[PDB]
């Protein structure tokens, strides 16, 4: 899937760097991967932390999720500042959708 990306750490190394668009923020991941986004909230300032490339076909855990939901499970349930979320669908990671 094509994700949108975000890893303020990424342009030091180069790491994926042909397969990402930092006018657009978008990155190329392979078909049969999955996205992922991580966002942070604070009163109730909701920060976006990373965005990028998650699972692949035959990984340990594969992300099934058509669009990106945060469910009640961690790392929410433990803290309640993180909201993460994995999905399938090209560029389903630009935000996310609570579903509590």
């Amino acid at each position: 899937a094509l994700c949108a990306f975000k890893d303020p750490y990424q342009q030091d190394l180069g790491i994926g760097e042909s397969r990402i668009s930092h006018e657009n923020g978008t990155i190329l991941c392979s078909k049969g991967s999955t996205c992922y986004g991580l966002w942070e909230k604070s009163k109730g300032d909701i920060n976006l932390v990373k965005q990028g490339c998650w699972s692949h076909i035959g990984d340990p855990q594969e992300c099934h999720y058509e669009e990106c939901v945060v469910t009640t499970t961690p790392p929410s349930i433990q803290n309640g500042t993180y909201r993460f979320c994995c999905c399938s669908t090209d560029l389903c990671n630009v935000n996310f959708t609570e579903n509590f």
